[PDB]
Formats: C-alpha cells, sequence, structure tokens
C-alpha cells in the first residue's frame, strides 16, 4: 500500500521512447498503450521511427514497465516499482545472447503527470553479422514468462536474473541470459522484497493497417513466489 501504488488504481496511460545502437546499427522507437496494474494488463504499440529495425521485435520485449504488475494482496509489501513512483526508478540490464552479442539498457521509469514515461538508451556490442540477431532468424513469437526477483539492499533497490529462449525459424532456440537492477531515482522510503518471481505472458502480433515496422503487444503480469 506504498503511496506510489495509489497511482496504479486505474488504466494509466503509458509513453516509452527508446534509443538504440546495435553494431552501430542505430535506430528509435517509440511505444503507446495503456496499463490497467489492477488485472496485471498492459496494451501496447510499438513503432521504429527510424525505417526497419536492425534486431529482432522479440528482442526488445523486455527492454521495451514492471510496474503494471498485479501483486496479490499478501504480497504487496514487496512491490518496489510501484513504491519508487512518482519519482520513478532506473531499470539496467545486460542481455547475453548465447553464441552472439549483448546488449546493455538504461531506463528511466517515472510518472510525467498521468502518463507513466519508460525512457531507454539501448547498446548492443559484439553480434554477428549473420547471426539470429542482426540476420532476422528469430520467429514472431514469445515462450518465456519468469522473472525472479531479489533485494539490493546496497543500492535500496532490487535485482534480477532470468533466461529467455527465443525461438529461432529452424526450430531451434536462442537464449538470452538476463541481468537485471533497479534502484530508485527519488529519497523516499521504498518497499525492499523479498525474494519473488513475476509471472509474465506476452502476446506478439501486427497492427493489419499498419505499414511502419511495429509490434503490437498484449501482457499480463502477475507476482507470486510467495
Amino acid at each position: 500500500m506504498s503511496k506510489g501504488e495509489e497511482l496504479f488504481t486505474g488504466v494509466v496511460p503509458i509513453l516509452v521512447e527508446l534509443d538504440g545502437d546495435v553494431n552501430g546499427h542505430k535506430f528509435s522507437v517509440s511505444g503507446e498503450g495503456e496499463g490497467d496494474a489492477t488485472y496485471g494488463k498492459l496494451t501496447l504499440k510499438f513503432i521504429c521511427t527510424t525505417g526497419k529495425l536492425p534486431v529482432p521485435w522479440p528482442t526488445l520485449v523486455t527492454t521495451l514497465v514492471q510496474c503494471f504488475s498485479r501483486y496479490p494482496d499478501h504480497m504487496k509489501r514487496h512491490d518496489f516499482f510501484k513504491s519508487a513512483m512518482p519519482e520513478g526508478y532506473v531499470q539496467e540490464r545486460t542481455i547475453f545472447f548465447k553464441d552472439d552479442g549483448n546488449y546493455k539498457t538504461r531506463a528511466e521509469v517515472k510518472f510525467e503527470g498521468d502518463t507513466l514515461v519508460n525512457r531507454i538508451e539501448l547498446k548492443g556490442i559484439d553480434f554477428k553479422e549473420d547471426g539470429n540477431i542482426l540476420g532476422h532468424k528469430l520467429e514472431y513469437n514469445y515462450i518465456s514468462h519468469n522473472v525472479y526477483i531479489t533485494a539490493d539492499k546496497q543500492k535500496n533497490g532490487i535485482k534480477a536474473n532470468f533466461k529467455i529462449r527465443h525461438n529461432i525459424e529452424d526450430g531451434s532456440v536462442q537464449l538470452a541470459d538476463h541481468y537485471q537492477q533497479n534502484t530508485p531515482i527519488g529519497d523516499g522510503p521504498v518497499l525492499l522484497p523479498d525474494n519473488h518471481y513475476l509471472s509474465t505472458q506476452s502476446a506478439l502480433s501486427k497492427d493489419p493497417n499498419e505499414k511502419r515496422d511495429h509490434m503490437v503487444l498484449l501482457e499480463f503480469v502477475t507476482a507470486a513466489g510467495i
């Protein structure tokens, strides 16, 4: 029942802005949608504003607002994400694509009025030109669900590590090992959680009337483990 949680009682507009550079291939993505945390529900549409996306859309899903997770009543004292609002939190990750490159991301998630904003900088290096990522060999779907969270008292925040498996067009899988750290932007108290996890269901689709490179995403996220 943090003060921040009060800001998520209804439907909240979401805005996402990302600037990326993977092996020198620069691009930007903008996203808009709404989140209804009471139901852990998110609906968003992302657009590559610079032209064609140089990496597969599925590889950007985790990067492109865990504050919309549905935390059960008995676990609300463990919701760090909403507790950091409205000032927000910094979310950083290193994503290692097995036998390929890695992404390093830094984002600031905070409210700008009624809108929950996620601003991100993504840097990818060491990718293979004809690999599954730069070669666009990943299927347009998603199969991974869990995020394991632990408290990071020393930083007044949290950390998380989890695996994302991306189906490759040949039936194989491209592993993306995620390492995450979140820290509050404000100086007020936040909720440091006991170990638990977030279970997310992500469905990717296309807007039939959209000609720009884009991704429509419907997600449901629920906290559990306690």
